[PDB]
């Protein structure tokens, strides 16, 4: 698997961080951001570094950062993050806010939602409340409360049942996430699983299921040294090897 690492941008300058590794003997190659790297070459674990205990910088696969580019948060924007652990992506989100407005991170299990809280804590991340709760019991408290989100990752990982429940229940997750947008808002359903009922069925099933969701198509374009390309419903994406196999997708609330 390749290794990356993206700079945390609330802590650090990127380049200042790449000196900074490339002096103790990491060598890092240049992304299409100018906030992660490909680590080519490492004297040690990368997550084994003070500069890691320091937040400057979360270890992941550069497809893993792609969803919350494309969900594209506004600093002032109110955020969901659905299934959140281990918490890469939350704080890549925070990062894009510039640790201002709010995501609200949901996680059912408790075990878990250690690993995002020290996560969010070791990034430095302020704008983050942390849920340990099972969406399918908590989206009617912010519905009965009216608690209505500006933007929602659906991020999916890739009883026992319970605490699997986002790799399971993607299709009944999105149609909460859908419940929980404003009018106009806008969610990304984004998963590392390629499985059959995964992926494309999922954005088939909601948009089958609702008159009040469109798709909106990404382009692939801005993805450069990627390999990712379209799924087969026009304006999905789908990353292949040597990348992590991931699957994007992009819907508004009509």
């Amino acid at each position: 698997k390749m290794q990356f690492i993206r700079v945390n941008t609330l802590k650090i300058n990127p380049e200042v961080l790449k000196k900074r590794l490339e002096n103790k003997g990491v060598v890092l190659e240049k992304t299409f951001l100018d906030y992660a790297f490909e680590v080519k070459k490492s004297p040690f674990s990368i997550g084994s570094t003070p500069e890691y205990l320091f937040g400057y910088y979360m270890p992941q696969s550069i497809s893993s950062m792609i969803p919350p580019i494309v969900l594209n948060p506004r600093e002032d924007d109110f955020i969901l993050d659905m299934c959140a652990a281990p918490g890469g992506k939350t704080t890549h989100l925070a990062q894009l806010m510039k640790n201002k407005g709010t995501i609200v991170a949901v996680e059912i299990s408790k075990t878990r939602t250690k690993a995002l809280k020290s996560n969010i804590n070791r990034m430095g991340v302020l704008n983050t409340i942390i849920i340990n709760a099972d969406m399918r019991k908590y989206k009617d408290y912010l519905l009965k409360n009216e608690i209505f989100f500006d933007k929602i990752l659906l991020d999916a990982p890739c009883s026992e049942e319970d605490i699997k429940y986002c790799s399971l229940r993607q299709k009944e997750l999105i149609d909460i996430g859908i419940d929980l947008l404003k009018k106009d808002g806008e969610l990304v359903y984004s998963t590392c699983s390629m499985e059959v009922e995964e992926n494309e069925e999922v954005i088939k099933y909601i948009l089958q299921k609702r008159n009040d969701v469109e798709l909106i198509i990404i382009k692939a374009n801005e993805f450069k040294g990627i390999n990712i390309k379209e799924g087969y419903i026009k304006g999905t994406l789908r990353v292949f090897p040597p990348n992590e196999p991931f699957f994007i997708a992009k819907l508004r609330k009509i």
